[PDB]
DNA sequence: CCTACCGATCGGTAGG
DNA sequence: CCTACCGATCGGTAGG
């Protein structure tokens, strides 16, 4: 009922981006008139706000529960960028691809609280390559410096990336797991 | 030059604002015009995007490409490259190079697949340089794209996270994303 | 949820 | 519901 409708904002305001998409064509796509849609939802912020919330939520479902008890570090951030990878190639959701363009639409309360939930992915990668370093379980480097580098890889997927292109998703995760943590 | 300058100009906030975000009359304010004087010197909003991305593109190639396409050893080419395309992202001189990395799927039709096409002479030149290093045993062995794409993809992030006031140089990024991918072998 | 509309603003163009 | 402009306004659409 309710997310069923952020599943269909969210596949227009992915294609056209949210600036360029309207509440007119948006509740045209809801099967609803500008007024009916407004009785669901406050106003275009919050759809925004609800729709990059409900991305996190997939986000955290299928990525970090499913790394977020392994004992190894760097075995922990293998898992967690094959996981992440396979989120964007796959494109099961695509309120995951707004929260990675629509890093600076929201503003306020809303971008406090999303951007609060972006760093807590942050500071476990942070802590996890701090945790490998350490151990001596790959080449010393800066938690920061690794994260971003693992995110950069593995998030700017989103703007190049095709499932009928050369390689497939596999191949790629395979390919960046092994360049950036090969056995040390 | 007068043109120059409305690139220049309508780069910074389009890059602040978006593209769909940005308006023609607050565009034309920061040029301190008329919203038809800006008309004279732009043929629409469309053609304004292309020859901000355009003019970014000449900078990026003037600024990275210029400066280490003639370096013989490949992993040394791709530890040049990386440095300055790096400075160039958090040095935020050049609000045009920013706006052709976000604004990726915001043109259509010729102007982009002409943008495009220029993109892509970069994945090439980084494509090659990786096929070489891994022929020459200077790096691990890699498929050249999968290289190329995480070389672009450490670098390219960064517009999205780096603060010129946080605790790393822009100076120290270089150096550990260097290290990380292209460590002494 | 619809029909009816609003304040304002959109990209673009008119005559001088 | 000729260059580089200008003051004013075109037909349509935005979120609400
Ligand atoms: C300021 C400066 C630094 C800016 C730049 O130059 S960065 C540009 C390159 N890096 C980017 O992140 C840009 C992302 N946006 C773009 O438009 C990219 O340039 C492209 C999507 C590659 C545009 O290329 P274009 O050929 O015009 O469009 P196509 O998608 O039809 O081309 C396909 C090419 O994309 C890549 N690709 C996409 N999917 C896969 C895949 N599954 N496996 C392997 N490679 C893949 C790949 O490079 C492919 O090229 P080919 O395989 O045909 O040689
Ligand atoms: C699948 C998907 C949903 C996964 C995710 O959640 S995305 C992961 C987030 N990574 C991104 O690149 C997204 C784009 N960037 C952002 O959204 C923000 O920068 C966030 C890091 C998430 C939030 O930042 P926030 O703390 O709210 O506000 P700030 O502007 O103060 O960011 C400061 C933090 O960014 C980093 N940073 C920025 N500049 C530097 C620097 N010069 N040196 C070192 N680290 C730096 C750094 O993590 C910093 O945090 P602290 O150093 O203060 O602890």
């Amino acid at each position: 009922r309710y997310r069923a409708i952020l599943e269909t904002a969210a596949r227009l305001i992915c294609d056209r981006g949210y600036e360029g998409t309207s509440m007119q064509e948006i509740a045209a796509a809801c099967r609803m008139t500008k007024a009916g849609l407004y009785h669901h939802i406050q106003n275009k912020e919050q759809l925004l706000f609800a729709i990059m919330n409900y991305g996190m939520d997939l986000f955290e479902e299928q990525v970090l529960s499913r790394v977020q008890d392994i004992a190894n570090p760097v075995e922990r951030l293998r898992a967690c960028m094959r996981h992440n990878i396979l989120l964007v190639t796959r494109g099961w959701s695509k309120e995951v691809i707004i929260i990675l363009h629509e890093h600076a639409t929201l503003t306020g309360e809303t971008r406090a609280f999303i951007d609060a939930r972006k760093k807590k992915y942050v500071d476990f990668l942070e802590e996890a390559f701090s945790q490998a370093s350490q151990q001596g379980l790959i080449r010393p480097v800066d938690p920061t410096v690794g994260a971003f580098s693992f995110l950069g890889m593995v998030l700017w997927i989103y703007k190049w990336f095709k499932p009928d292109g050369r390689l497939t998703d596999e191949q790629i995760a395979d390919g960046m797991v092994g360049m950036l943590f090969p056995p040390f």
